[PDB]
Order: C-alpha cells, then structure tokens, then sequence
C-alpha cells in the first residue's frame, strides 16, 4: 500500500524530529538513556495511546516539513512564491522552534514584502557561499510524495532546498535524502540495489558544473556526496564497525554532507537486528535509536533516518505508544493522507 508507506513516511520523521529533540545539545549519547527514553513512552499493557501523549515538542526539522508539505497540497506542484512565504510565516508564527542559526537572515527577508525575489536571501547567506546546513534535506520528503518521477524528485527537491541553501553542498543533500525516500516507496531491495541506485544519481549530478566549484571551494573530495555513498558501501562490508568509526567516517554534523549520508546509513545498516538494541524493537524502532545513539545532531538524523525507514517500512511498524508521544501526529497524519489522494 503506497497510502500506508506515505503515512509512514512522515510518522517517520516526525518521531525522529521529537524523539531525537531531547539529544541535540549531547554531543556524545548513552544508548542506556535513549532505551529509558522511548520506554517512558509506552503505557501498561490494555492502555492505549502514550504515556506522555503529545509531551514530546517537534523541531525545525517538522515545521519546515510541514510549510512545506501543505504548499504543495496548496498548489498541487512545487510554487517557491508560495513555499517561500510559508517558510517565512512558520518562521514568524514559531520563532523558538529551534531553528540554524543562519537560515533566520532568510526568514526575516523573506518577511520583507520588498524581497520580490524569494531565492535571493539563500545566495546572500554566509558571504555569498549559501548555507551546507542540512534545513533543505530535513524537510524535503514532502518531495518524494508529490512527485513519482525521478528526474522531477530531483529538479524540485534542489529548488525547495534553494529557498534556504544556495550552497550545492547543501542542496545536493536535499536532493540525496529525496532520492532516498523516492527508492524506499518502490518498497524491499538489498542494501547493495539501493546504494548503486542513489550512486548512480548522485555520480551524475555531482559532475555538473555548481557541484564540482562548490566541492573545489571547501576543499572537498570530487563527488563528496559519492564518495561518503561508497563508504556506506565498505561500512555495511564490515563485520562490526562502531559509533566512532561510523562518526569518523561519515559524521554526525550540522552539514548535509557529515548528515544525509549518516542517516542513509543508519537506514542500511538497522535493516539488520543490533545486539545492543531489544528485538523487541521493530526496524523503524531500531533505526531511530541507533541515529539518535551516533550524538551530534539527533533531531535532524533521526528526521531523515525516520523519513527513509517511514516510506519503507509503512505504517504498520510506527508504534501507536511512540506515535501519540509526538506533538500534531495527527495533523501529520492528514497531511501524508491528502499528499495521496491528490498526487498518487
Ligand atoms: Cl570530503
Ligand atoms: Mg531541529
Ligand atoms: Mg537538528
């Protein structure tokens, strides 16, 4: 069922966003915390619902999701016009929300009705750099839902991230979770299918001209977001590698770069039971514990980790204990409901 797997999909990354939002000031996290954590969630057995019924308050990552999201049922297509005062409106409406410490400069211009041009903050921002924050690829599954084509997942997956992040590194990230999420809607693969199709994309797009400058300008790797896709590739080889290999290798940054690939991995690998996570955890379970157990920035990994695994797994395996704990689950539930009965 595509209906279950749309639900899924931003269940998903809301129980990232809410259930990795007390560890984004960590650092370094106890996977003995996050256990304790999601097991003040559940109720005694016969109760149903949560424990904590909508106490855990979303991020960001959910309210851009979400501006996002009711755009495109707003306009049934990608409008930056629209999505862009909707940003800037959210913005406004819940400053606190947790929001990078850059992308607020894009807000409060957008807020100014004499910005006529809504993608010209985003190429102002960071001495005219563009942000590599990791806002456009934490909000953009949205995409994946609207548009089945992949080569329209990509063209607005880039342009929804350029209201914000003008920096290839950080739009090419947007692009890279979108991909993602668009593969696990076509449902079961091996890691390997998976990784070689998302390799093949991102060789592709990596090569253009923006790509290949901004890469240069950081003093990046050629293809950096292809190359962190191949060491996905060796790490899921390895027998066991851990938290710090998985942090040195592929990080667990502010950046698209040191995130969207984490989170791929984390997706990947929790495919897979964990010894230091209860089988008693489904594997949409299992993958936002082991992404919010990496530390740095749990929220933003969980989202997109959520996203992917969400799509994939579907609606079956987003616990009603775990569901109900999320600030507007239901909000977000007729939302990815009204994404199916207007594009699917
Ligand atoms: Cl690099
Ligand atoms: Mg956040
Ligand atoms: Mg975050």
């Amino acid at each position: 069922s595509s209906l279950s797997r749309f639900r899924g999909c931003l269940a998903g990354a809301l129980l990232g966003d809410c259930v990795g939002s007390f560890y984004a000031a960590h650092d370094t996290v106890d996977l003995t915390s996050v256990l304790r954590h999601v097991q003040s969630l559940e109720p005694d057995p016969g109760t149903p619902g949560s424990e904590r019924t909508e106490a855990l308050y979303y991020t960001d990552d959910t309210a851009m999701a979400r501006a996002l999201v009711q755009s495109l049922l707003a306009k049934e297509a990608f409008d930056e016009v629209d999505m862009a005062h909707r940003f800037a409106q959210e913005y406004k409406k819940d400053p606190d929300r947790g929001y990078g410490a850059g992308v607020v400069t894009v807000f409060k211009k957008l807020l100014n009705p004499k910005c006529r041009d809504v993608f010209e903050p985003a190429r102002a921002q960071f001495n005219g750099k563009g942000s590599y924050g990791n806002g456009g690829a934490m909000r953009v599954a949205g995409i994946s839902l609207a548009y089945s084509s992949v080569q329209d997942v990509q063209k607005f997956a880039r342009l929804s991230a350029q209201l914000t992040h003008a920096s290839s590194l950080g739009y090419n990230g947007a692009i890279l979770q979108a991909l993602a999420v668009h593969l696990a809607l076509q449902g079961e693969s091996s890691s390997e299918h998976f990784l070689k199709q998302l390799l093949g994309h991102m060789e592709d797009l990596e090569g253009d001209a923006q790509s290949v400058l901004d890469a240069r300008e950081l003093g990046m790797e050629e293809r950096p977001y292809s190359s962190r896709l191949k060491k996905i590739g060796e790490l899921l080889d390895q027998a066991s590698v851990t938290r710090e290999e998985v942090v040195s290798e592929l990080g667990n940054g502010i950046a698209a770069f040191e995130s969207v690939p984490t989170a791929i991995y984390c997706f990947l690998r929790c495919m897979e039971p964990d010894p230091e996570i209860p089988s008693a955890f489904n594997s949409l379970q299992r993958t936002l514990i082991y992404s919010i157990s990496l530390g740095g920035d749990t929220d933003t990994i969980a989202t997109m980790a959520g996203a992917i695994a969400g799509a994939y797994y579907g609606m079956d395996q987003v616990p009603e204990s775990w569901q109900q704990s999320c600030e507007g689950y239901e909000e977000t539930d007729i939302l990815a409901q009204s994404l199916h009965r207007v594009f699917q």
